[PDB]
C-alpha cells in the first residue's frame, strides 16, 4: 500500500484541501487568517507571474524538493495552482547529501510515489557544491528555465531573495521561483497540519529543522520536563478539523526509520512534536555543539 495518485489526481486534491484552508473561520489575529494571506500571496506569484512566463507542463519549470516542511507545502500549493491555472509526472530535483536522515530519504521517495513526481536526484556520493550538482542537473535538462524554492526569508541565506530573481553568477543560469518567503513557521505548520497529507515523521519526534545526521537533535526547547511551564498547542483545530480524504485521496503516516528510532531513543528525553514551536529564531536550535 503506497498511497500512490496520478498527478491529476494530486493536483485536484491539493487545489480542494487549499481551498478548503482558505474557507476556514478565523478571526483576523489568528494564525490561520495570517496563513490564509499567505496563501493568497503565494498563489498570486504562481498564477499571476509565474505560469504566464514560464510552462510548467513543458519542462520549463522543475521543482526542487527535498522532503521538508517548506518544501512539502510549497508542492502542495504548487500543485493546488497548477489545478487552478489549467482546470479552474512531475520534473523534481533533490540535491542529495551523504549525511541526509534516512527518514528523509525514506519519505522523499514516499512522496514521489504519492504525488507522481518525476525524481531526479543529485549523487549523494560525489564531492561537490549545491551550484555543482545543479549544474549538472542542467546538463540533463537543458530547457529547464527556471526553479522552485521553497526557502522562506527567516532561512540561512534568505534574507536577500524575491520571489521571481535570477541565479548566483555560479550556478546554472536559469531563475529561481520562491514563492514562499513570506511564509512563517506558524504558517507552516498550520497548513500542513490541517492538509491531513503524510509528513516527514521526524518532526512527531521533536525535530523542528532537518539538517544533516551529525549535527541535528530534537529542539531542547521541546523538552518535556516537569519543571518547565508546560507548552501549549496553537493547532488544536486544524488537527482535529483536518482535511478528510477519499477512497482515491487515502493515506497514512510512515514510521521513522529504524535507525533513526534508536538514535532517538538513546536520548533517554521525550520532546513534544515540532508543531510546538512557533519561534522562527529557535527552528535551528537542536544542534550539536561545535568550536
Ligand atoms: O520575462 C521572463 C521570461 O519570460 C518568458 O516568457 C520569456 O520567454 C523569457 O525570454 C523571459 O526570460
Ligand atoms: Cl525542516
Amino acid at each position: 500500500g503506497a498511497m500512490v495518485m496520478r498527478l491529476g489526481d494530486a493536483a485536484e486534491l491539493c487545489y480542494n484541501l487549499t481551498s478548503s484552508y482558505l474557507q476556514i473561520a478565523a478571526e483576523s489575529d489568528s494564525i490561520i487568517a495570517q496563513t490564509q494571506r499567505a496563501i493568497n500571496t503565494t498563489k498570486s506569484i504562481l498564477i499571476n507571474e509565474t505560469f504566464p512566463k514560464w510552462s510548467p507542463l513543458n519542462g520549463e519549470i522543475s521543482f526542487s524538493y527535498n522532503g521538508g516542511k517548506d518544501c512539502q507545502v510549497l508542492l502542495l500549493l504548487y500543485l493546488s495552482c497548477l489545478w487552478e491555472y489549467y482546470i479552474v509526472k512531475l520534473p523534481t530535483v533533490f540535491i542529495d547529501h551523504d549525511d541526509t536522515f534516512k527518514t528523509l530519504e525514506n519519505f522523499i521517495e514516499e512522496t514521489s510515489l504519492r504525488y507522481s513526481l518525476s525524481l531526479y536526484e543529485s549523487d549523494r556520493d560525489k564531492c561537490e557544491t549545491m551550484a555543482e550538482a545543479f549544474e549538472t542537473f542542467l546538463q540533463v535538462f537543458p530547457e529547464t528555465k527556471a526553479i522552485v524554492i521553497g526557502i522562506r526569508h527567516t532561512d540561512p541565506f534568505g534574507e536577500h531573495l524575491k520571489p521571481i530573481q535570477k541565479t548566483d553568477a555560479n550556478w546554472p543560469d536559469f531563475y529561481r521561483l520562491q514563492p514562499l518567503l513570506h511564509w512563517n513557521l506558524a504558517n507552516i505548520w498550520s497548513f500542513l497540519l490541517y492538509s491531513n497529507e503524510p509528513i516527514c515523521e521526524l518532526y512527531r519526534y521533536g525535530f523542528t529543522s532537518l539538517g544533516n545526521v551529525e549535527e541535528t537533535l530534537p529542539n531542547p526547547h521541546l523538552r518535556k520536563d516537569k519543571n518547565s511551564t508546560p507548552l501549549k498547542l496553537n493547532f488544536e483545530w486544524e488537527i482535529e478539523n483536518r482535511y478528510k480524504h477519499n477512497e482515491v485521496t487515502k493515506a497514512e503516516p510512515i514510521p521513522i526509520a529504524d535507525e533513526d528510532l534508536v538514535k532517538i531513543e538513546n536520548l533517554h528525553e521525550d520532546y513534544y512534536p515540532g508543531w510546538y514551536l512557533v519561534d522562527d529564531k529557535l527552528e535551528r536550535a537542536g544542534r550539536i555543539k561545535k568550536k
